[PDB]
């Protein structure tokens, strides 16, 4: 997150980190076995951890994971990052406390000028990289459709959205791919992708989570 603030110790409880042996991408808890995050953060290997604040230090209320599924959304598309949606397993349930918490799915979609809180471990500099120990979090709007689509000739799809600021310095950034973009207490985008990080006229591009509340509810009731 460039631009942001320090959330607080466990103020976003449903934010996860996804670990190789280093933080990779975000995700979001939405039930006690169950993490949505980006497909293009598919890999073999991961583990999970919520209760996170600082990342690099145990500090108690941690609670790590391993994933024992992970599912790409079947029509994926890496070029074009389109369906940029991944399910993740856990392999036993996470406690579920004030700390460890699970996000709602939304019900609508959300509208353009709806302010959103978006969070994540990921890049703090949109000029060469820093990571911080602790969650960032960042508020912003999600943009109209036509701003997206000038900000992004070709590259706009129906599953995505435009969130953020076009005069730079606020977005979201490498590192917090996966993470949550939680408006009125529903998730409604994960961070996708963008052009650089916080660069004018450049805001971050997001997945469309209301277009896919069936196929997650689908997926999560066959993988029983
Ligand atoms: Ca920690």
């Amino acid at each position: 997150i460039v631009g942001g603030y320090t959330c607080g110790a466990n103020t976003v409880p449903y934010q996860v980190s996804l670990n190789s042996g280093y933080h990779f991408c975000g995700g979001s808890l939405i039930n006690s076995q169950w993490v949505v995050s980006a497909a293009h953060c598919y890999k073999s290997g991961i583990q999970v951890r919520l209760g996170e604040d600082n990342i690099n230090v145990v500090e108690g209320n941690e609670q790590f994971i391993s994933a024992s599924k992970s599912i790409v959304h079947p029509s994926y598309n890496k070029r074009r990052k389109n369906n940029d949606i991944m399910l993740i397993k856990l392999k036993s349930a996470a406690s579920l406390n004030s700390r460890v918490a699970s996000i709602s799915l939304p019900t609508s979609c959300a509208s353009a000028g709806t302010q959103c809180l978006i969070s994540g471990w990921g890049n703090t500099k949109s000029s060469g990289t820093s990571y911080p120990d602790v969650l960032k979090c960042l508020k912003a709007p999600i943009l109209s459709d036509s701003s997206c689509k000038s900000a992004y000739p070709g590259q706009i799809t129906s599953n995505m959205f435009c969130a953020g600021y076009l005069e730079g310095g606020k977005d979201s950034c490498q590192g917090d791919s996966g993470g949550p973009v939680v408006c009125s207490g529903k998730l409604q985008g994960i961070v996708s992708w963008g052009s650089g990080c916080a660069q004018k006229n450049k805001p971050g591009v997001y997945t469309k989570v209301c277009n896919y509340v069936s196929w997650i509810k689908q997926t999560i009731a066959s993988n029983h």
